[PDB]
């Protein structure tokens, strides 16, 4: 009757497995694979609340928590490479880890509270390409930093609205 | 009989005969109208669930029913032309279309119409995988990707079905 | 507990600050940032206020904003930036429609209906040109804009 669960398995190890193969690749196709992750990660914690699946939720958190990472490490390094259209990408996947993990959370504190300096570093870091893109006066890329500044705070309002 | 209830035909009238005009000019076009009608008639479910009217219920799920089979005949000519592409952005109307009928079937209570939504999403399944190791074969990741992103949600389909 | 508040102020006051500044500038960029504008008035379903009439009457001068480019759109000849801006219309009435039902305010239920009422209107004028002048390109985007006034009217009538 659970034909799902032979899907849900082979879901996660064909991601994996790209995941790993496309780690040497270029930033954007990993940037790709992430956002395809966390899209991931979200069903199968709807699919734990659904199943007394307790041991669903830690795979999915792991996952989303290093998901999370990954995305940082493509912020930070395509930050560092003067690319700020691929660097705020890389906050958008991260912010959306940080929101799966605080999902996650909601039936362990330390959760989160991971993921809520998960958040809380990705306003950091966008707030850095913000005032940088003003100062630079290309208004366009502000846009872009201004729109995913309004997620991270739409993100984070939600961390209250847990407790 | 409100105000409402006119919009919702009027919106009907124009996506059908659009329909049938875009047919014969391009799938592309053809995919977009599609779309809209499968996203018509998510909302269209979920004002006849409130009002009560269960006639229209089943005029929403044919609807969604036809956008399903419509969104399959463009997905198997594309991947026979050789547009994996194409192909792979048809299925995603049609498991969408799936999951709306998936979700009617289960407030209505049509066994019936919870396992065509199944053998739709079966039959998505099926595509993709048929396409994922051919985007394999051939090196083109990028198409894996749209390949796995709907993969991923067919399972949302599965999910639902369960539920029932 | 309120650490949010300081970001909350800071994420209007970034928006507020930049719409002023762009309106100026280019009406795609102008139809850009009032998305952002829309977007950014969301947050104020947090009802902790002061705050919430500030957000709220921020809502009130996207949506005519919107309407602005939708008639210079129009009348410049460009169907196109109309349909976006006229989207970005539909949306700003949604919002402001989910606020006025927080507040109770009969009033803005209604405002908030009128603003998608009209802005069915000018997408049936808009399509029924689009048909007419053999552009079927436009007329997806149209009959796709002409949905969401549906959705957005229909959650209107689940609010009374």
């Amino acid at each position: 009757e659970e034909e799902l669960k032979k899907l849900l398995e082979e879901n996660i190890k064909l991601i994996e497995e790209l995941l790993e193969e496309v780690k040497h690749n270029d930033p954007e196709l990993l940037l790709s694979v992430l956002e395809v992750l966390v899209r991931s990660v979200h069903v199968i914690a709807e699919v734990a609340r659904e199943q007394g699946n307790e041991e669903l939720l830690e795979r999915a958190a792991r996952l989303a928590e290093e998901a999370a990472y990954q995305a940082e490490e493509v912020a930070r390094e395509a930050r560092k490479r003067g690319n700020l259209e691929l660097a705020l990408k890389a906050l958008q996947i991260l912010v959306n880890a940080a929101y799966v993990l605080a999902e996650i959370a909601r039936d362990n504190e330390e959760l989160l509270q991971k993921a809520h300096e998960l958040a809380r570093e990705a306003l950091r870091q966008v707030k850095e390409i913000l005032e940088q893109a003003r100062k630079e006066g290309n208004l366009e890329l502000v846009i872009i930093a201004l729109r995913l500044h309004t997620e991270i705070m739409r993100v984070l309002v939600e961390i209250w609205r847990h407790r």
